[PDB]
């Protein structure tokens, strides 16, 4: 397993300390870009600071490592959210994950403007606020709350998976962003189904939602990787998370991917 946990926490946690106060003065005053840039900038100084050798893809600026490769890759979003955080909604998030050799170890979802952050860490329950946190138990897709951004944030064949899973579902809901996942982790959603992530908007969430006890898969029910070097490319990926893994088996049959 990994030794470091607590020491990479630490610088974690100032990161995500930085990006909040840039993305605080920023919020409800392009505000955006400026946001978004000097928010990314203020998470690789303190993540460089403390460790030189540590590669970070940042969603603004890509890779970035002073040597050839790095066994400990940073993957950071500033504004997980951009439409959310343009129109006055405090709903959007900062996330930050941390990978040995391209499993994530580390998640970071923190919402600064609500001061609500969950880690997710290997081998640890995951926390809100120094809280341990839990997904629920539930028995059918029927009885399922489910999430998704958007609609027609689904083309083709997409949409036509997106509708089964949707027909099923207790009652289907939108307009959260990465805060769906923080809601799921906590136990308040049952499942959120998206199409065309991005690897810095899905990693974090990873260890958030493992850690609570829920699956989070592709659309096939395998494992989200994504191993980030010099030459890699930040392309969409498919994304299917449950509370409960009975769920998460029920929607991949629905989704017929």
């Amino acid at each position: 397993p990994p030794h470091q946990l607590n020491h990479f926490s630490d610088v974690a946690n100032k990161a995500a300390n930085a990006a909040g106060d840039v993305i605080r003065k920023y919020f409800r005053k392009s505000p955006v870009t400026i946001a978004d840039q000097s928010a990314e900038e203020a998470m690789v100084s303190v993540i460089l600071d403390n460790f030189p050798s540590h590669a970070v893809y940042g969603e603004e600026k890509g890779w970035r490592c002073k040597q050839d490769s790095a066994d400990y890759v940073w993957v950071l979003d500033p504004i997980d959210g951009t439409k959310s955080f343009i129109t006055g909604k405090p709903l959007f998030g900062t996330l930050i994950a941390l990978l040995q050799n391209g499993t994530p170890i580390l998640g970071i979802i923190d919402q600064p403007v609500l001061k609500e952050r969950w880690i997710g860490i290997t081998g640890k329950r995951t926390t809100l606020n120094g809280q341990e946190v839990s997904t629920r138990t539930c028995a059918d897709l029927s009885q399922a709350y489910l999430y998704t951004t958007s609609p027609h944030l689904f083309s083709g064949d997409a949409e036509e998976a997106f509708i089964r899973v949707r027909d099923k579902v207790k009652i289907p809901l939108y307009g959260c962003d990465c805060y769906a996942y923080a809601l799921l982790s906590s136990g308040f959603v049952d499942l959120v189904v998206e199409s065309g992530l991005k690897p810095y908007d899905f990693l974090a969430l990873i260890p958030v939602i493992e850690g609570s006890g829920g699956v989070i898969t592709d659309w096939k029910g395998h494992q989200l990787r994504w191993e980030a070097s010099p030459l890699s490319i930040a392309t969409s990926f498919n994304v299917v998370a449950a509370g409960d893994k009975q769920i998460h088996q029920q929607a991949l049959d629905s989704l017929q991917w």
